[PDB]
C-alpha cells in the first residue's frame, strides 16, 4: 500500500478540518438540552442520539489526514472515558479548542514546542486548581449524595451504591445483575476481578456493554501458553454437549488455537471465551491458585506432567455469572467449598507476617482482599423488565461517577469548573511570548464546554458564562433549570478526576499535533 | 513485461526526489526534543511517534524511480543499524545532505566519479578524525557508564552489562530473559551462540524484535541437507504430542520441507523453526557434535546410516532458551551432561596440542569458548510486567551500544562529533577540481545530524553550529538541556562505531548514487 | 488472432530503436569503472549492478518490434557467451554500432544485400587480423598467465588451471566443486562431459548459473524415446524413499512425460532432470553403454525385451556430482568398478583394431578418451563460505578465459583490439558503392568498445582512440590506470575467441537486420 | 533594492504581529513612533562627506564596488562645486 505524505501547515490544516468536523458533530449532544444527531443503520430506519460516545464512534472521514485528526482526538477522548467514565464529549470540545487556536499560533510563525509547553504549563496549574476547588467524597453521605445525583436524583441507587463499598470497601469489586424480584438485592458472594481483558472483540455477546457475560460457565485454569487447538478438542467437545459457556485462563492464547475458537464462536456451534491468567512470573502461579480454590477448580500445569488434552469436566471450576470487557475478567459466586477458600486465606494470612520486603507483604495483602473481600453484586429490582433494564443501566453509570468521586472528589459539572480554573490563574505567562501564547489558548480553550452547554440550549453563551466568571467557588450556570448558583448544591457536577482526564488528554492530544511536521496514509 | 527505462540526469533527479521525501520524514524525530510523525493505519486512527526507524520502514513512494532513491537509502541505513544497533535516522541523514550537494554537482558538468573520490576521501580522514576522537571504554567503569546512558541515565542496567562483561567476557554471550521476580538476576549457564540466520521471515513470533523466541525447545541435530518433509514427520508428531517447540540445525532446507514447515507454523498444526549448521566441511561436522554434546542430544548422519525417520525424542538435544535472528542463532542452558559437556571440552582442549596450523588451532580454539565459555543470561526484574518487558527492551538497546562502544570507543552523541570532524579537515585538497567538489559536500554535509536536532528543538541550527565549531574535542551542545559542555560527560554520546558506520553508509549509496547512469522498472 | 504487420523502413526504424535501448543500458557497465545500473524487483526493493549480463536478462520492451530488434540482440549476445564465456556485453556494443551505421544506409537508398556482404568482407579480414595480433596460449607460463588476469590479479586461481590442463589436458574436462576444507583441490576422477541439453528450463535449480546440480545422484540409462509417465513410475517412486536426485539418459521425452516431470520438479514431489543421450543410432548404443560401465548402473534395452516399469535401483549407474547447462551435460565421480571400466576401455581400445576408416578409428578413439580420460575437478578453498562461493565463481569464469585462450590465444582486452584491426584494414574497398559503405560501417563500428569503455570512465574517448590507433600492436589505453602501453603485459585483455565471437555474432545479426524488409507481432 | 528589503522584513514581522491579536492601527502607530526615533538617531550618527576620497568610495560603493566611478565622479564635483551640474 502505496504513502501518500503531507508536511507542516498542508499537513495540519488538515488535522484541524478532521478535527472539527468531529468536534462540531459531537459538540451539540454535550448540554443536559444538548442537540440530538441523526446516525444511519444499515438495517432498518436510522438512529437518533443525545450521546456523544455513539456519534463519536460512528465517525470517519473521507479525507485521510482529516480522518486522522479526528481519529486521533478520538482514542484520546476515548481513554478518557475508560478511565473516567464520563467526560468523553468534554475532551473532544476541549481538544478542538486547544488545537484550533494552537495551531493558528504556529502558522502565525511562532514555535509549536514552546506553545505546547505554554499549554502544558497552563494545563499542569490548572489542575491544581481543580484539585482546591474540589470538594472530597468519603463518608456515606457524599457517597449516596454523589451516586443519587449521577443516578438523575434517585436516592435509592445512591443508597446501594454507598452500601456496597460500606460492605467491602472503596475500592471493592461491584457487580450488576439483573433482578429476579421486586425489590433491590446486594449480597455478598465469594468471586474476583482482575484486571485481564478479552483475547477477542468477536467474542463479546453483548455490544451496548462491550463486555461477554456468560452464564454458569465451566472454567478452564492452565499454566501455559495455547497455540494449539489439539488440546481443547476433548475439553470442547465436552462443553458444547452440556449447552454451557467455557471460560479459560492461561499465559496467553496463540492464534492457530484462538482463530478457530473466534470462528466457532461467532454465529458458530460453542460460543466460548479465554482470558489470560492474573499477575505474573512468581505472582500468577500462586494468584491461579486462589482461583482454582475459588471456584473448586484445578489447576493444569505444564510443569507438573498434566496436559490440557488429557482433561475431563472434574478439573473445570465453576462460578455462577462472569463478564469480561476490553481490559477486565470478573467471576461471581464460585463453587469452591467455604473451608477450602477461607482456609486458603489463612494459609496467606500467616504468609503475611513474614513482611521480608514491604512489596511482599502488600503484594500479598493484595490476594487476599481478592480473595477474602469477594465480590458484592447488586441485582436491580423493577415493576416490568422495560423499567428493570433501564434502571440497571443508571445504576452502571452512577458507579463509575461514585468511583470517580471517590478516588478525587468532585467539581462544578456545568463545564463551570474549567471556566473556574481559567479565572484563577489569568495573570500567569511565560518567558517566551510564544509560551504566553500557548498559556492563553489552553486557558481560553477551557471556557469552551461551557459555551456549548449554553449553546446547545439555545441560551447566549457569552452572557452566561460572562456572569459565571462575574461568580467564585462552585457558582454556575445550570442549562436544565435556567438558574445560576452553586452546581454542586444545585445537583450538577462532574467528578473531579474525569474533568482532569478530559482536559489533560485533549491537552495532549493537541500538543502532538501543534508538534507534528509529517503525516503518512496511503492512497485515496 | 515491458519496462520504462531513464538514464542520466533524468534518473538521478528522481532518485533524489525520492530520498528527500524519506529524509524529509525520518529526520524531523532524530533529535532528544523529537517532532512527532503520524503514521496511517487503513483501520481507524493514526498512530504519533518520534521513532525514526518505524517511520522509513513505512515509507514506499508511488512513483517509480523515486522509490528507488527512498528504498536504496532505506537498505543502506537498514545496514548500519543492522551492523551497529542505532544511527538509522542519523545514516539517512547524512546520505540526503551528501547526495543533494553532491547529486547538484554531478548535474553541474562536474565528472562523477572524482565528486566520489573526494568524497570518500573526506569520509575516510572523517572515520580515523573520529577513531581520534572516540574515548576507549575496556574497564568496567566505562562500560556500565555506556550502558547507564544508553539505558537512558539508568545505573542498574549499566551494572549488569559490565558485570555480564565481566564473566564470560566483552566477546561472550549476553541474553536477556524475563524476569523471575523483582530483582535482576545474573547466572552463567551451558550454552552456545554461532553466527547462522533463520531460514524463513515467517518463522518470527516477535514482529518488533525480528527474531524467533523458543521455549524449552527440542532440538533436531542433522548432518544433510534436508529437502524433504517426509523424513520429519515421526518426530514432527511426536514433539507437537509434547507440547514443545522444535529446532532444527542442519546443511540446508529447501522450499519443498521449507514453505511446509512455514505453512506449518503460521497459523497452522506445529510452530517449529530451523536454522543452518554452524561452519563448513571439517567445522561442521566437529561443531554440530559440540551442540549435541551440549544440548545432551544425538547426531544423525548420512554417512553413519542413521536417519531422520527412523529417530526419535531421545535422539534430540534440549535447551530452556533458544533465540533465531536475522543471521544468530544462540541457546540457553543446554541438557547434556556435566560429565559429557566438559569432557568434550577435554577432547577439545587436547586436539589444541597438534597446532599443525595457526588456522585449526584457532578454530578449535574458538569452538572451546562457545563449547566452554558458556552463556551469561539477564533477567530483568520489575514490578509489574508491562514495566518487565519495558526495562527488558532498554536493557537490549544498551547491550547493543556497549557492544559497539567496547569495539570502537565512544563519541559525542549530539551530532556533534560529525561537526568536530568536518572542521578538522577543512584545508584537504583533491587532484581534479570537481574532486575539491566532493570535499567541501562531505563536510558540508555531516553537519546536517546536529543542525537537524537543532532545527527539531525549534532552536536556531545555524547558530548552534556555528558555536559547537568554536569549540574544541567533545565540546558541544545539548539540545535536551539547552546548554554547552562536553557532550559525552553531560550524558549525551554515540558509540564510534554507529557514528562511522552511518557516515560510511550514507556516503557508500551517496557516491554510488552519484556513478549510478541507468534506471529500469515497470510502467504506471 | 489478428497482427500487427510493418514494411521496410517502418519495420526496421522499431528494430533500431530496440537495439539502442537494450545497447544504450548494457554498453554503460562495459569498462573497469562502468557505471552500474539500477533495476527494481516484485519482491523487494532495488539493487544495483554493473554486470551487462544481469541489465540484459531484464529488458524487454513496450513496443512489440522493437522488443524484437532487443530480443534479437540479446540472442546473439547471449549466444557469444555460450561459445565464450564473455563479451555478451562486447558483441551488443559492437552490434548497435554496425546496425546503426548499415541501417542508415538501407534507409538513404542503398543496397542492403551489398551493405551485409561489404560488412561480411571487413569482418572476414578483421578476424585474419585478430588471428595475427592474438598472442598464442598454449604453455603452462601462459595458460597461468591469462587464468590469473581473468581471476582479477589472483595468481592461485590461474595456476590451478593450468595445473589442471596439465593433468586431464587442454581438451579434458574441468570441473568446479565447492571446497570441503581450506586447500584448493584439483585432482581427477573417473568421469564422463557430452553435448546434450536439458529437456526443461524449469529443471534448472541454480538460476545465476543457468544449469542443474544434483548431489550424488541416481543415474537412469535407457534405449527408447519416452513417451508415457507409467513406465517411470516404480523407479521414479524408488528413489522419492532415497531421497537423492534422479538423473536420466534416453533417446527422447515426449511433452506427455516431460510435462508432468516439470511440474512434479517445480513446487513438487521429486526433484529430477533428464537429457538426451549423447551420439546416435549405432554410436548410441556403445556410447550409453560407456555411461553405463562408468556409473555400474544398467542400461534399459527395449530390443533386448528389457522395460523401465521392469527395472529396480540396482539398474541406476551413480556419480558423486552431475551438472547440466543449456545444452551441455557432465557427469563428476562415477561409482562404477575401476576394473569393468578400464575392462570396457579394453573392449574400445581391441574395436579400433576394426578401423576400416578414419572417422572410425577416430570416433572410436573419442570414446576411449571420454572415458579413460576421466573427469579433472578443482575444490576451491577458502577460509569461509562467503569467500569460498564468491571464489568458486570467479574461478569458473576464468576457466572458460583459459579455454577460450588456448583454442585462439589473446588479444588486448580494453576494446583496443577492434581498434588495431579496424586502423589495419583503412584501405580494404568492396564491388560496388554500396559494399564500400557497408565496410567503412563495420571497421568504424569496431572502434565502438573501446570508445564505450573511456566514456563509462569518465575521459574522452575520441582522444584516447586517435593516439591508441597512433600505436602498434597491442599498445592501448588501459582505462581502470589511466596508462598507455601493452594492454596484455598490463593485466587487460580479452580472449581472442571472446573478442572473435562478439564481432562475428554482432555482424551476423546487423546483417540479417539489414535485409530484413518486414515484420510480425500480435497487437498491444 | 534596500528601502524595499525594509518594507520586506516590516511586512512580515507586522503581518505576523496582526496574527498575534494586535490592533493593527496601533502596530502603525508603534511603527511610526521607532521610525521618527530611528531617523533622529540617523541625524546623529551621520558624518559630514567633505573629503574627495570620502565622495570617491561612496560613488565606488554606489556602483557595486567599482573605483574607476567614484574617482571619476569625486573629480568632477570638486571642480564643478556645490551648484554645479553633473550628467
Ligand atoms: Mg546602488
Amino acid at each position: 500500500a502505496a504513502k501518500d505524505v503531507k508536511f507542516g501547515n498542508d499537513a495540519r490544516v488538515k488535522m484541524l478540518r478532521g478535527v472539527n468536523v468531529l468536534a462540531d458533530a459531537v459538540k451539540v449532544t454535550l448540554g443536559p438540552k444538548g442537540r440530538n444527531v441523526v446516525l444511519d443503520k444499515s438495517f432498518g430506519a436510522p438512529t437518533i442520539t443525545k450521546d456523544g460516545v455513539s456519534v463519536a464512534r460512528e465517525i470517519e472521514l473521507e479525507d485521510k489526514f482529516e480522518n486522522m485528526g479526528a481519529q486521533m482526538v478520538k482514542e484520546v477522548a476515548s481513554k478518557a472515558n475508560d478511565a473516567a467514565g464520563d467526560g468523553t464529549t468534554t475532551a473532544t470540545v476541549l481538544a478542538q479548542a486547544i488545537i484550533t487556536e494552537g495551531l493558528k499560533a504556529v502558522a502565525a510563525g511562532m514555535n509549536p514546542m514552546d506553545l505546547k509547553r505554554g499549554i502544558d504549563k497552563a494545563v499542569t496549574a490548572a489542575v491544581e486548581e481543580l484539585k482546591a476547588l474540589s470538594v472530597p467524597c468519603s463518608d456515606s453521605k457524599a457517597i449516596a449524595q454523589v451516586g443519587t445525583i449521577s443516578a438523575n436524583s434517585d436516592e435509592t441507587v445512591g443508597k446501594l451504591i454507598a452500601e456496597a463499598m460500606d460492605k467491602v470497601g472503596k475500592e471493592g469489586v461491584i457487580t450488576v445483575e439483573d433482578g429476579t424480584g421486586l425489590q433491590d438485592e446486594l449480597d455478598v458472594v465469594e468471586g474476583m476481578q482482575f484486571d485481564r481483558g478479552y483475547l477477542s472483540p468477536y467474542f463479546i455477546n453483548k455490544p451496548e456493554t462491550g463486555a461477554v457475560e456468560l452464564e454458569s460457565p465451566f472454567i478452564l485454569l492452565a499454566d501455559k501458553k495455547i497455540s494449539n487447538i489439539r488440546e481443547m478438542l476433548p475439553v470442547l467437545e465436552a462443553v458444547a454437549k452440556a449447552g454451557k459457556p467455557l471460560l479459560i485462563i492461561a499465559e496467553d492464547v496463540e492464534g492457530e488455537a484462538l482463530a478457530t475458537l473466534v470462528v466457532n464462536t461467532m454465529r458458530g456451534i460453542v460460543k466460548v471465551a479465554a482470558v489470560k491468567a492474573p499477575g505474573f512470573g512468581d505472582r500468577r502461579k500462586a494468584m491461579l491458585q486462589d482461583i482454582a480454590t475459588l471456584t473448586g477448580g484445578t489447576v493444569i500445569s505444564e510443569e507438573i506432567g498434566m496436559e490440557l488434552e488429557k482433561a475431563t469436566l472434574e478439573d473445570l471450576g465453576q462460578a455462577k455469572r462472569v463478564v469480561i470487557n476490553k481490559d477486565t475478567t470478573t467471576i461471581i459466586d464460585g463453587v469452591g467449598e467455604e473451608a477450602a477458600i477461607q482456609g486458603r486465606v489463612a494459609q496467606i494470612r500467616q504468609q503475611i507476617e513474614e513482611a521480608t520486603s514491604d512489596y511482599d507483604r502488600e503484594k500479598l495483602q493484595e490476594r487476599v482482599a481478592k480473595l477474602a473481600g469477594g465480590v458484592a453484586v447488586i441485582k436491580v429490582g423493577a415493576a416490568t423488565e422495560v423499567e428493570m433494564k433501564e434502571k440497571k443501566a443508571r445504576v452502571e453509570d452512577a458507579l463509575h461517577a461514585t468511583r470517580a468521586a471517590v478516588e478525587e472528589g468532585v467539581v462544578a459539572g456545568g463545564g463551570v469548573a474549567l471556566i473556574r480554573v481559567a479565572s484563577k490563574l489569568a495573570d500567569l505567562r511565560g518567558q517566551n511570548e510564544d509560551q504566553n501564547v500557548g498559556i492563553k489558548v489552553a486557558l481560553r480553550a477551557m471556557e469552551a464546554p461551557l459555551r456549548q452547554i449554553v449553546l446547545n440550549c439555545g441560551e447566549e453563551p457569552s452572557v452566561v458564562a460572562n456572569t459565571v466568571k462575574g461568580g467564585d467557588g462552585n457558582y454556575g450556570y445550570n442549562a436544565a433549570t435556567e438558574e445560576y448558583g452553586n452546581m454542586i448544591d444545585m445537583g450538577i457536577l462532574d467528578p473531579t478526576k474525569v474533568t482532569r482526564s478530559a482536559l489533560q488528554y485533549a491537552a495532549s492530544v493537541a500538543g502532538l499535533m501543534i508538534t507534528t511536521e509529517c503525516m503518512v496514509t496511503d492512497l485515496p
